[PDB]
């Protein structure tokens, strides 16, 4: 029997998750329900038409007053803001993909379990006693008896992979980081109220600085990096695809070329499929739909004074993350005891 | 400087309104209250820094604990979602500029009167039987009796002025209209749930067609055009300033240079300070902060088959419309029995 | 089997080669590219496209004077002068002239005046010059024509359904405005330009720009001379445009009648050319469409029984390029 | 006195320079000639209308078919792409503002001298060993017998001022830098021909990596920094205003607060008018028209491990740089032997 999956929050990560899964090969999962404040009208139209991804090459037509049909498969489209009131027990849901961005805390994520679901995966950094995992970095450490887990944030998944390599092979004493990130739906379209007075500013018109937890989050999946990193973010006028700029003071003297090699190795061995060295003089858009969590721009790699390293890595924050979420969902399935 | 004003909803229109007023000489109005759910802190910032208007050149310091000082003017910042509860009777408020876009009908805007306010000017099309005006067109018909009134939409403020001219000097049989408009708060930064599947699409990435009653609305301020006009709107990737494309069939044969000559007459006469004719080959950004609700782009004026006329008009949907809310508010102020 | 040479490896040039590469069995064999920017920049720019996406194939350079696209090998020359182009030495029949410069006989000629026996200007042509819009009057093409124009992306969207309208309601007169994505002609930031409007920052403004498009329709549909006209409105999108046609017909009519008319033609004389969309979509949705003109059904309006307003979507780069790869097919076919 | 000035390359810097100068009071300069490839047509129109600066608050209009008048002051408008053929000897041109970005070496700039002008100020880095200066950092070292000088790049002018403070106050051992920069006229609107395959990609749709010689140009005006810094650039979809993300390893151990304090200190003394510290949460737009070459974003300053400092400074590449160009021209005109 295949694991039954419910998607809470059919937004950007929610919809990228389905389209990722769809393109999967022998998914140990079966998306059978969606939930979101909108009904079939939105859930359907928005899954078929995407300004970022494009039109979904699949049949996406409503399927009755409460469901959509994707290539013959029917998916229940429920619509209740209160997770405690979802047909999870009634639909026999195994894994819930929490993509609302408003149930990332344990008491909130647990509501899904109270409602029937046996497990919940927060598509964002979690709050509370929530184990955090990053595929290719430490998801191997997951345990079947853990009901609620976090897949972290899109920046930690780009950072973690190559921080692992850098630390292991050179020993990261300390470092700082900056992610020039594509704007998200959290910022405003035009100057408007927001708890953060910077995110309140017209998103597509500005370079908007904002904090990030990635630098400190890395320490959750890479214990050794605890207290060593630190960083910020610069939201820029692009709809998707971002880049993280890391500078670390390594313990072992090295050079740009030696560093890029280390990555290419990793790309072939342990981080096979998660990391990827690019040697082409490309640009942001060239990475739309990149299945890699982190792609080093090898030619940008710098080494100042023998031990100060600069590394720029690309990532598609919507797609790349979503794929990762799927990989973690598959991991949670394969450990299903 | 005489009548006490309170601004409900300190969004784009509200703040534009405040700056417009702040710039008038010898004013009937005195702004003493801003209701904003975001608090003094947020109001002070978004008023001072504007991604569209630039830094407001005035000393904007907070005043006391619940007010702000604009060039020495103390303005109270209250904060309640329910208009019925605002300290209007307490502050002595005469006119309320409804700028939330969620209290457009009588019961809605009516709450301000319950609250102690004497009159309400809805900065948007009203719902049901609500007096509607357009300065330069029918604002003189305002009766000091009417407690709640409408200043129509920004597009309706661009048409009426020159449709008044076309229908008068050429008789309008019928026409159609398409307004290439800048995006606005009602659109989504990225594809996301919205009642209008067109508006749910990433604003700064597409050309979004959307309906608009502006066409029909002209029939309220210019009775003669009832049922004669109709149109749509195409939202485009610009933060501010819009253009109206009008095509009317007149009854009196004519040519381009005459139509334009006509518009220039209204400019120096019955439509001074409202209608304007531009002869230089400009672009949208050149019309930022234009005090004219409508500016004809003469070199674009075309006449096909002696009586099918096309007129292209420019307008700052934010600024210009606000200059009009102030004008209507001034009319209300100088007709206070 | 009919040696083709792409002159000007720009948006169209490169969009052209990709559309063609996609054709299941073309009578066209592209043997040479000629741009003012070396082979490397040629292979690279072809492989990665901000608007099209990564070109799914194998675009690796084959030597310092040619590239190997998905097996085949295309020579890549580089000369600012057509006269100096190795057309005879390569045996070119038709040179797709997509540089934007040589758009008249004296200019486009140098190509034929150096080898090629036929040129297809990917834009309007100066004065007396054979113009063709596939699906409207491409049949009138006689092999006698040494040079021909495939019109502009807008005329190819306007001509199709403007025909359907006249043939079914008869256009008395008409006006037209095109909300168009900016293009290479425009400056990135305010900088000198012949056209004071095209000098303004493309991505920051709604830029009014004049166009032939409307009058052009007259050329492909003689029955419209002296009736249509209109301006263009450049907007902050890098691709896809929309034409807003307003015509006064003689035959009293209404919205759904007009649409019904479009839907028929859609699956008859205009299948693959015109299409009717009944979905509340947006510009980006129409990226890579193969129809010169896609009517946005729900936007069709009719005032006073005989004033019709129709909105049609078209990918100004791909859609147009597809027709160029067709007006080439037309040519190849009627080869005497 | 009052040296006669000529502007070569009426581009962004050329036009911003004129407006910067125009706004000065008591200027030792008098701009009396403009050379570009457009003539009075473009010249008048583009000086008046600016999608970035807005409408120039001056009476701009052509004077004859070979000059223009700005507030009555008439300025010649020549048009020859070959400096050698410029009317410098007859116009009595003293100093030339070279902003074509194509005559940036001695053989190039020299052509202006060969044509009559006494001095040349390259509004960009010079090729070879042209005397480079950065106002506030070393422009005082300028010598009257140096015919051709360079005002360095815009990034260098931003970075130089606060690098001067950091090294002076904490001692810079080594550092790396990343400038998220607005796109300029050197990038292409849509994917087109360019020697650089990154800058070839549509500018307003990507984050574009691109080299920068700023990091090492700093060593030119602050010798102690030679060999110690490297860096990269990332062009983003904004029309104007940039930010440099600087990370350095210092000798003296410090903390975020100590660093900012030093900037404010310098800000009020040695770098007065050149450096500023911003304490409010602003975005890129809020910095348009800043006369400072470098404005620190105090709240972003971080220190990791006692001595790895990360500083962020904003700057209007166009307007800011131009203000410094006027300053360098003043400096040149005040040591006129
Ligand atoms: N876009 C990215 O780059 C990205 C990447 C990684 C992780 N994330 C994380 O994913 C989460 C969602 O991000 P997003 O970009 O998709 O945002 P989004 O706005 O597109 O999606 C949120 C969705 O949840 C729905 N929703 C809100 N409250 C709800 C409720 N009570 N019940 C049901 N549905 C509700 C909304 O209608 C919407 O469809 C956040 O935690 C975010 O931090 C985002
Ligand atoms: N943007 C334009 O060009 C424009 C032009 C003319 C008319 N209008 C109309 O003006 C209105 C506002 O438009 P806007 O663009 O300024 O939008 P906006 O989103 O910037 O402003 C709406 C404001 O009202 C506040 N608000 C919402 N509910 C409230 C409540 N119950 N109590 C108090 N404040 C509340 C919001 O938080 C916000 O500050 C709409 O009716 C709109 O149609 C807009
Ligand atoms: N982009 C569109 O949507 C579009 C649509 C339809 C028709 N067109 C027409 O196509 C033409 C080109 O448009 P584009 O968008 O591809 O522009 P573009 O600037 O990208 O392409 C022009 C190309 O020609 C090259 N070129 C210029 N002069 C040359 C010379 N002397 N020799 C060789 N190569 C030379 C350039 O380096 C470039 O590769 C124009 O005539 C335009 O009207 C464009
Ligand atoms: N915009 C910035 O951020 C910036 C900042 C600092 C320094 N700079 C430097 O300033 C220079 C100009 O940059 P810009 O952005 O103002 O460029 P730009 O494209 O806006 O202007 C360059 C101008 O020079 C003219 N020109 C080119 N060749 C010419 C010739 N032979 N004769 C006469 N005029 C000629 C062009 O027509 C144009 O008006 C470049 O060297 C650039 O590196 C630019």
């Amino acid at each position: 029997a295949k694991l039954k999956v419910a998607i809470n929050g059919f937004g950007r990560i929610g919809r990228n998750f389905l389209r990722c899964w769809h393109g999967r090969k022998d998914s140990p999962l079966d998306i059978i329900a969606i939930n979101d404040t909108g009904g079939v009208k939105q859930a359907s139209h928005l899954l078929k038409y995407d300004s970022t991804l494009g039109i979904f090459d699949a049949d996406v037509k409503p399927s009755g007053e409460t469901a959509i049909s994707v290539d013959g498969k029917i998916i229940q489209v429920v619509s209740n803001r209160n997770p405690s009131l979802l047909p999870w027990k009634e639909l026999g849901i195994d894994i819930v993909i929490e993509g609302t961005g408003v149930f990332v805390d344990r008491e909130g994520a647990g509501k899904h379990i109270e409602a029937g679901a046996k497990k919940v995966i927060i598509t964002a950094p979690g709050k509370g006693d929530i184990p955090t995992y990053v595929v290719g970095v430490n998801a191997d450490a997951y345990s079947h008896d853990e009901p609620i887990i976090s897949n972290a944030s899109c920046t930690t998944n780009c950072l973690a992979p190559f921080v692992k390599v850098l630390d292991q092979k050179f020993g990261i004493i300390k470092g700082t980081m900056t992610t020039t990130h594509s704007y998200t739906g959290d910022q405003r379209l035009l100057d408007a109220s927001h708890r953060d007075l910077r995110r309140a500013r017209a998103a597509a018109l500005n370079i908007v600085p904002t904090s990030t937890g990635a630098a400190k989050a890395v320490a959750l999946v890479l214990p050794n990096l605890k207290g060593k990193l630190n960083g910020i973010a610069l939201r820029v006028p692009t709809p998707n695809v971002s880049v993280v700029d890391l500078v670390v003071q390594v313990s072992k003297k090295t050079f740009a070329e030696e560093v890029n090699a280390a990555f290419r190795d990793s790309a072939e061995k342990e981080l096979k499929g998660i990391l990827d060295v690019c040697d082409e003089p490309l640009v942001s858009v060239d990475f739309r739909c990149s299945d890699f969590s982190t792609t080093i721009d090898s030619s940008l790699t710098m080494v100042m004074g023998d031990d100060m390293v600069k590394v720029i890595a690309w990532y598609d924050n919507e797609w790349g993350y979503s794929q990762r979420v799927v990989d973690l969902a598959d991991i949670v399935a394969n450990n299903w005891k």
